[PDB]
């Protein structure tokens, strides 16, 4: 077991740390840091070509990989790991053990464009705005904005903007994305900017918008990869920005993120944490256990916990079945292996039909995947048809942790093992447990079989401009298949507090038995409704639904809609009426 | 020893070499095609991480990947293979022999933008096109052309454009390259674009332009990378299309091509033949030979031989510096590794100063590399200093071959060793002999030291916008160097015949010992001059130069400018008067 000791030397500690990993030897690394400030510059860093799911693969400067342990340690002390430009903190790759614990990790300058809005002229179709500056990096040439300008690397563009309350540091109310794509911009002097380009959705005067720039770039790595690894545990790990996610896993198994965390530094400048999901856990087996943490700030999900949808490309032979992801991220995924059961799907019913054992894999090139299973293929498997892995799904807690303030929905669940969410504080822009298995673009899968959602407090939710609810159960699947049968199943909604401003509460689609028992909703927020006459509780193409002992105080509003399918085994005790 | 055959079986090649190949065990391998024409998608071929110099690195299909043999050989008996889409359809690495015979290779679809130029509009800035359609492929989407959606790609703008003379597929006679960045096509109807931007340099009306789209993903691979082998030969190898250069070999020994070549397709609608250089030489060793081979319509050199130039960052110790790639193109090149000699420059001088061994190589990324020599270092060694590799470095010889009607020089020379031209036929847009030691952009090594340019003829040569000349000897040196210090020698241009139009015959920069004699200008070609007052010849900071017995028949023009320190050892019997 080796002990490596580290101490803030220099400027740039990337070298020094890249030479030590490299002359590690044995299978048991445990590496101490001092506490204090450590800067990592990309220049001299390793650099791999990666593949990263939810992310875009390619060539990646790497300041910590750490791959192939028996257990590996970080030990921070406390310290702050200070990031520089693209760079991909930390890869765990092929670890039986991984621990990372009291650290924060933060960016000198972040990828972010974050300017208040001073005046809209949607007549002539531009908008004025002052640039934060911060530690955000900037400036004009080519009669537009580039940014961040850190090695020599800019966006074309802004992208995908957001406004947000500049005194909150959270999404407006009403807020929608906007793409800004601008090819002309003015130096109006004083600091201010013109933006030329008209916008279907403004920002509000007196609101700050973000911009993390090009959709096709911007996706560089997570603050964390972890891939093929085992008893991982993450403790009082803060993290204030990346240029991706903040916690992902891929392929791993038993996760713990204890005590840890994404959010803004108090005191600075900043309005964007992480620029996508805080955690993510794409097809991770064991059991995953969220605790005692806080994500805000993010600009997407708080978590989602979910598996891969591949599709039939063609058969092969009797046993051999070539198969093809869909979403472009998702390429270069490891999607099964020898031993793992997966389960097929056949259109154009959409439920699990039947469970086969793999043999052996050929990876044909990052899209295609040739899969060998130890039993004989269905005779009915044809193109377009899905393949799911079955292994290759956790059982799920997330409690005692706080989401808020941040862009998308707070907890995204499609794990058909258990799952219990409790105890939590939740404040979302959209909806905040969202259900969507997806097989029509994300390729996602993911219906849930055992989900208990208790005693949390839901503190103004769904206050974006598309609509959204505060549990909402809404499945996307492709039109090759029957768009009524019932996906998600047994989801429990109880003894929660949900203080409202008149925004939806439950909305349920094809759902089979679903309790919404306990809860006490509060219309006590003074913010307008922005979708009028929406229900507390909509159900359509639903099953066995309950409705039970709950409370509504406040304004009245329109209770339930319900289809005639989904009325036929409605149990309502008029607990709300 | 395997031997495999092949029959033209199924729409898709691709997957039976894929497999065929993955179970080879032998390491000495031929694969034998029955003379028929085979087809190759990208869709199910193997994807790899490539490192391709002066192309762009990254995730690359790759039909035919033979890596390892002592012995390897491909027998097309006449064959055509089609390739489509992005693909890289050869490559071999770390082979100890590799031996391609009687092929012709070909895209179904080029990636280019091809049209004949209707009408030009300065004032208003706009150009109406009519698209050539042939085997093109291209659509307008978002109010600009999209071409030429192969597998759902396209470029974004056209790019580098040129126009050339529709009868003679050659570029016209004062040619310049353009930049198309136009977001603004509309459809005129009748098959007629309307492209508006602004051009510095507008296209002749009735001439054809090329384009070949974005400078950043169009060097894609080439027909043939050939890394890390040696005893390479291409014999009756014909090439009418690749993504970037034809023939390109790295790090690579004794190599011959033979009766083979880069052109149209008799008869077709093309215009362009491969997107990049016909023929690439980067830091080979051993013996160099071109014969009896043809190479045309290229948009870049017929063939450059050069090595690489890396730039001093760091002394780490005593024996060890680490360096640095100066062009972008070079990231992740081997340069160098154990037993190879290097000659190091310091500045602010040009010249070969010491040479050393080196003992190991510790590849930082794929910009840094860190190389520990046998002996110490120079103690003047500092950062911004230059290493050239000595060892690899070939002789190159290229003779009976014809190189005409391609955008840019014919043939570039930068090895140090014994280098001859002779008995070959060269018409060219820019110079067709070309010297450029470059530290200053490219940073592409040799000082050459032997050479003999004798019996050619050159045909239409320099007819380009920008100034250039038969003979062009014009190193580009970073300005952390002297401008001023000899840099190539003993370069000998003899009993060529070259049929002019007025254009210059040699310009030299800085070459100690240069003797033109026994050649023939033959103003012969009627078209306009397009630089006036261009002397013949013309010399500057040069040594030892020496006009001997050439003869000047036409109509007057000017013969000689020589700087002061250049006529001080100037040699002239007044043959050209
Ligand atoms: O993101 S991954 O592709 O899984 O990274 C793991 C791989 O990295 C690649 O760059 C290497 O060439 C492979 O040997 C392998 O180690
Ligand atoms: O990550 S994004 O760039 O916003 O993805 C864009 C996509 O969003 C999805 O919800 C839509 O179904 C897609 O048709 C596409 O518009
Ligand atoms: O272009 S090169 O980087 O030299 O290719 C050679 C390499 O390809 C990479 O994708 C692999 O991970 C390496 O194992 C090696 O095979
Ligand atoms: O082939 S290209 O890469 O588009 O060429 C662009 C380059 O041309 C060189 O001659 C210039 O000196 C460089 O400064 C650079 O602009
Ligand atoms: O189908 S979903 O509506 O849940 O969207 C899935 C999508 O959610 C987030 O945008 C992530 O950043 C993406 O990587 C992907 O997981
Ligand atoms: O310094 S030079 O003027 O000879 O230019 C070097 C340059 O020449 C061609 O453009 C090649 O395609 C490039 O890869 C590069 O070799
Ligand atoms: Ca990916
Ligand atoms: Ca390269
Ligand atoms: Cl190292
Ligand atoms: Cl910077
Ligand atoms: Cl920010
Ligand atoms: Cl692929
Ligand atoms: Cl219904
Ligand atoms: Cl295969
Ligand atoms: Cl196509
Ligand atoms: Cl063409
Ligand atoms: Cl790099």
């Amino acid at each position: 077991k080796e002990v490596l000791t580290f101490e803030p030397v220099a400027q740039d500690m990337t070298p020094i740390i890249r030479s030590a990993l490299k002359n590690v030897k044995d299978k048991d690394l445990k590496i101490v840091f001092k506490k204090g400030t450590y800067k990592f510059l990309p220049e001299y860093a390793s650099s791999e070509y990666r593949r990263i799911t939810n992310h875009g693969n390619g060539l990646k400067k790497i300041a910590f990989s750490l791959d192939g342990f028996d257990s590996v340690e970080i030990e921070g002390a406390g310290s702050e790991f200070v990031f520089h430009g693209q760079i991909a903190p930390f890869e765990f790759y092929n670890n039986k053990s991984v621990k990372v614990s009291n650290i924060t990790i933060d960016w000198d300058i972040p990828f972010t464009f974050v300017a208040e809005v001073l005046s809209v002229n949607e007549k002539l179709g531009y908008r004025d705005v002052r640039p934060v500056k911060g530690d955000h990096q900037w400036d004009l040439k080519g009669g537009k904005i580039r940014f961040p300008n850190v090695d020599g690397f800019s966006y074309n563009y802004l992208g995908s903007t957001l406004a947000w309350d500049k005194n909150e540091k959270r999404v407006v109310h009403g807020g929608i994305d906007s793409k800004s794509k601008s090819d002309d911009v003015e130096d109006l002097g004083n600091g201010v900017l013109r933006i030329h380009e008209r916008l279907k959705d403004y920002p509000p005067v007196g609101s700050l918008t973000s911009s993390k720039g090009d959709r096709e770039t911007h996706r560089y790595a997570p603050a964390f990869q972890v891939k093929n690894s085992k008893n991982i545990v993450f403790d009082n790990v803060v993290i204030h920005h990346a240029l991706g996610m903040g916690f992902l896993f891929e392929k791993s198994e038993d996760i713990q993120i204890l005590n840890s965390g994404v959010y803004l530094r108090d005191g600075s400048e900043r309005l964007i944490s992480t620029t996508a999901d805080a955690t993510h856990f794409a097809n991770c087996k064991g059991d995953i256990l969220i605790e005692n943490s806080r994500f805000e700030n993010m600009l997407d999900d708080g978590a989602n916990v979910h598996g891969t949808y591949t599709i039939v490309d063609k058969i092969i032979d009797s046993h051999t079945v070539m198969v093809k992801f869909g979403h472009f991220e998702q390429t270069g995924f490891e999607f099964t292996g020898q031993d793992d059961e997966i389960w097929f799907i056949h259109q154009p019913n959409t439920k699990r039909e039947s469970v086969n054992t793999v043999e052996s894999v050929n990876v044909i090139n990052e899209a295609y995947t040739q899969i060998k299973f130890k039993n004989r293929l269905p005779k009915q498997l044809a193109k377009g048809d899905l393949l799911e892995n079955k292994t290759w799904n956790p059982t799920f807690t997330m409690r005692k942790t706080i989401i808020k303030n941040h862009r998308a929905r707070n907890v995204v669940l499609k794990t058909p093992l258990k799952t219990v969410i409790e105890e939590n504080f939740f404040s979302s822009m959209m909806s905040s447990i969202l259900f969507r298995g997806e097989t029509f673009f994300w390729y996602e899968s993911g219906a849930v079989e055992d989900v208990l959602i208790r005693n949390n407090t839901f503190d103004y939710v769904a206050y974006a401009g598309k609509p959204h609810a505060v549990l909402n159960i809404t499945p996307r699947l492709s039109k090759s298949f029957n768009q009524d049968e019932i996906y998600d199943r047994n989801i429990r909604f109880e003894n929660n507090t949900i203080n409202s401003f008149g925004n939806r509460i439950v909305w349920a689609d094809r759902v089979g038995g679903l309790t919404v028992s306990g809860n006490t909703i509060n219309r006590n927020i003074n913010q307008p409704v922005l979708h009028p006459d929406s229900p507390l509780f909509e159900f359509v193409n639903s099953e066995n639904i309950e409705l039970k002992n709950n409370t509504y105080n406040g304004k009245v509003q329109r209770v339930l809609i319900v289809d005639d399918s989904s009325k036929g085994t409605l149990i309502d005790d008029g607990s709300i009426k």
